[PDB]
């Protein structure tokens, strides 16, 4: 039996000038997101900057489409959320043995 973990990531821009703003254009995008979906989100990179970042989101369950499909609609999601653009992304799913 597998447990199988999606892993999205992605470069936002955003057209902020401070990191507080950038914060603010951020973070309430991915409050929302883990309101809407079983997600777990991340700010990995780029903190330090006001205009780009790196963030992600993962998720686990016992359906390799189910995860993938949950991750595909909350990535859409997130492009959706507009304050910033969603310029680069990546998907990959993991299974591991248990």
């Amino acid at each position: 039996m597998k447990a199988y973990l999606g892993l999205y990531t992605a470069r936002l821009e955003t057209p902020a000038r401070s990191l507080k703003e950038k914060r603010a254009l951020i973070k309430p995008a991915l409050e929302r997101l883990k309101a809407r979906f079983p997600v777990s989100a991340a700010r990995l990179y780029g903190l330090d900057a006001w205009g780009y970042e790196v963030v992600g989101f993962t998720l686990l369950g016992n359906d390799p489409a189910w995860v993938e499909e949950t991750m595909r609609a909350a990535a859409r999601f997130l492009a959706e959320a507009g304050g910033f653009q969603v310029a680069l992304e990546e998907f990959r799913l993991e299974a591991f043995e248990l």
